[PDB]
């Protein structure tokens, strides 16, 4: 099973018995797909355990996969376990049981959901400047992903189910799961999960204790209710907080572009008024800040997709089973596409610029029929937060802030020590 | 995941955990379906371990999963393993590298390439009378599948690749099969195959050291061409010999048929004449005596197949993943559709009454595109042998003989002693 890129003529690192290539993962998936798409060019292949996985980079090839040939070809992402009754999870789901989720889930975040949703937003903005104005009278560096988790989780309750609750789950052994993918049937009959079993039962009944738009929908179950629940709680809490520190960060390291942020925040809202819904798409150099933070930390790093059948995409014939990954992070940071790219320039996004950028490149939410079905909710949460926090303070660094700040070595793009940063009321 | 029948409203036994159902085939599958049949009715249900088993007996229900259905639900049968590179076998293969094979296969029993095999397979025919005369002389007791099988292999390796050899591989482990389905993806990657490696080594080499038809084909593969050349090697020893014991069984036990059928013979084919492609199809009470003793014993006692979406299947829902299994065994002798069932009556089969007769009842080589490949080879195999050895011989039964004929309880309809005659010279 190790020959098959070496009969195919695809390029790519020699690979160990068993191991696979994950060795090479001792710097982390993102300076190994760097590196990689540096080694061998367009396309290249790699063993993670006995799983052949196959990368692309070309903008038609990956146009092709992600749109293309998506309900044909490559519907499912690589398989994940032991996952149990979260099996049903729409992120987790495949084929016919998938298209039933992604519609039966996809009018949750229309233009008019989302309307309805910035009056209950902007509620906890305010608990968040409060919280945020309580540790800058005091003169002391600031953890962003708390006071923005906290901000987050307020704000993925009460979007779904809604609930007034002011917020003051979570290499190591998935290392075993890729190289032992035949003890994945093993851990399924023994109730054992990824997600421990413990966080799952917190939840396996206080869901029975977006969540409108499910049971009038239902057809629909009702422990797939409760899986579905997890991926959303999940995805509102963890992607938006992190991606806020980021922002926050890359704010502070570049004053500049935070006073030509606060001062286009001041013209749409002046006197600090409340951002609605049509003045949130207005601002578009936040939106500016927010795409470049994203193409320097897409969370996802990678978009994979499971070849289901043989197929001959754009001149290359691609096996049945191999997973095809594109490498997000190293695409977001080619200076075969970009210019500096290691450095924060808002500007590329400019709609001056913003057309000389490919969006399968560029795909921080992904693309075609599976791609990020939040991504509009997401931007619109982060906005909201970013308006209301922007309008109150400024960000400088700290005397322990992180510069540069180093990436984490592990599965998801988070920071090696937490974000801190001073913060100063205007 | 064993409430599924109860959930459904579908009747079977209870099972125990883990186990399933599986302690009930203490009996063998034959006893079990038999049972089932009769305490539940058209439709019922149980677990293979952990793995859901729907049993259905409608006549209409059977030919829309085997026929109608077959290229959508039900393309493939139960998964198999530990098999290796047995998985591209074309018994084994699934969806549309099955489709592939059994197109580029199809074309090697067709009525001309099986009409090439007569001149061929009358050569061994003779050193079977010739075996036979041996033992013959000397008054003793024969055993038949010894016999058979030497004649059967001769056929074998000369109808596919051709080479003359006088031929004078092969409940205990499957039992942790069922229950641990988990553990095959385990065994697939330590080279741990159901087929000893030894055996499959004795021709992983041998076949590099039909075989006509499938390079000129090639496309087609070569590791591939030797799991086609096993699967193919074995169906016609083990089929072939195994039915003809039984044959030559229920011979000597109803000898009235035996001279019938003597009679018919020699009519046909006068001064013991060569037994031809054409007069091979004249004989109706030959034919008589195959179907009535295939009914009794179909060596495969169960089709199967596996559900692979929900399906809505002539008013009955059934969901993904369950194993849809026809009770051959059980249906060949039910008294709803049998008089008599248990007695051998060659007369079913006559053109007076083999309308009377469901082929979806009478499924001794299954039905719809997946069916028995070397169906009309089989018949023609065993009837050029069953000319040439009752044009020479008769049988009768011996001391050590078992009447009545005793099935095995394990997962080939094999009898548990083997059968002997004697065997006198006309
Ligand atoms: C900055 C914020 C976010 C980013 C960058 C992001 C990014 C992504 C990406 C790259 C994918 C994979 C796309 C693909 O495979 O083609 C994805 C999938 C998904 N995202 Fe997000 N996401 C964010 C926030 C959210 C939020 C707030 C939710 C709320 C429910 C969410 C729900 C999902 C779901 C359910 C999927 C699975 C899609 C499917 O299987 O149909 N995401 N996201
Ligand atoms: C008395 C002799 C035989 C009987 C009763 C018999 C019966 C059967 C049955 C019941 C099936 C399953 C059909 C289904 O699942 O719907 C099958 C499959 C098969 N048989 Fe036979 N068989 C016999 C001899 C042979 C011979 C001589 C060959 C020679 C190659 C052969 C090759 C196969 C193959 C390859 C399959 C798998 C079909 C597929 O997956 O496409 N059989 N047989
Ligand atoms: O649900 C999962 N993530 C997406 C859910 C929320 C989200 C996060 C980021 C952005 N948007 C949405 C993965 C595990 C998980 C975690 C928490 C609750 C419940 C479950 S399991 C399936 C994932 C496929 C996948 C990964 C990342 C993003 C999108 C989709 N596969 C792997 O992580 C693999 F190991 F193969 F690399
Ligand atoms: O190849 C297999 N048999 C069919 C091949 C020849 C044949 C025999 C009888 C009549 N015709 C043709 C099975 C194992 C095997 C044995 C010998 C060589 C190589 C391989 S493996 C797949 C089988 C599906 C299946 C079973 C019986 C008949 C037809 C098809 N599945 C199971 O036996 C299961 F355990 F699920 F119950």
């Amino acid at each position: 099973s190790h020959g098959l890129f070496k009969k195919l003529g695809i390029p790519g690192p020699t690979p160990l018995p068993f191991l696979g290539n994950i060795l090479s993962y001792h710097k982390g998936f993102c300076m190994f797909d760097m590196e990689c798409h540096k080694k061998y060019g367009k396309v290249w292949g790699f063993y993670d355990g006995q799983q052949p996985v196959l990368a692309i980079t070309d903008p038609d090839m990956i146009k092709t996969v992600l749109v293309k040939e998506c309900y044909s070809v490559f519907t499912n992402r690589r398989p994940f376990g032991p996952v149990g009754f979260m099996k049903s999870a729409i992120s987790i789901a495949e084929d016919e049981e998938w298209k039933r989720l992604r519609s039966l889930l996809s009018p949750t975040f229309t233009s008019g959901k989302l309307k309805e949703m910035v009056p209950i937003i902007a509620q906890y903005g305010d608990v968040l400047v409060r919280n945020l104005r309580r540790e800058a009278e005091t003169g002391k560096p600031v953890t962003l992903k708390d006071v923005f988790g906290a901000y987050s989780m307020d704000v993925i309750t009460s979007t779904s189910f809604g609930v007034n609750i002011d917020s003051l789950p979570f290499d190591p052994f998935f290392l075993s799961i890729t190289v032992f993918p035949f003890l994945i049937p093993i851990l399924e009959v023994l109730n054992i999960c990824v997600f421990p079993r413990e966080v799952t039962n917190f939840l396996r009944k206080s869901v029975k204790r977006f969540l409108q738009l499910m049971i009038d929908s239902q057809a629909l179950s009702d422990l797939e209710l409760v899986a579905q629940s997890i991926i959303f709680i999940f995805a509102g809490y963890e992607t938006t907080s992190s991606v806020l520190s980021f922002i926050m960060y890359e704010l502070a390291t570049h004053p500049d572009v935070q006073q030509k942020l606060q001062e286009e925040i001041d013209a749409v809202l002046p006197n600090k008024a409340p951002p609605t819904y049509d003045t949130v798409l207005q601002m578009e150099y936040l939106d500016m800040v927010v795409n470049e933070t994203l193409r320097l930390f897409p969370i996802a790093m990678r978009l994979e997709r499971v070849c289901k059948k043989d197929v001959e995409i754009n001149g290359m014939f691609i096996p049945k089973g191999v997973v095809v990954m594109i490498p997000s992070y190293a695409l977001h940071r080619d200076p075969k596409y970009w210019t500096e790219p290691e450095k924060f320039l808002p500007e590329r996004f400019s709609k001056k610029n913003k057309d000389n950028i490919d969006p399968y490149i560029y795909t921080p939410f992904g693309s075609g029929p599976r791609n990020c079905i939040g991504m509009r909710f997401a931007l619109m949460n982060m906005k909201l937060a970013l308006i209301r926090v922007l309008q109150n303070f400024s960000f400088k660094p700290c005397k322990e802030t992180q510069i540069p700040l180093k990436l984490s070595l592990g599965g998801l793009l988070q920071p090696e020590k937490p974000v801190v940063l001073k913060v100063e009321s205007r």
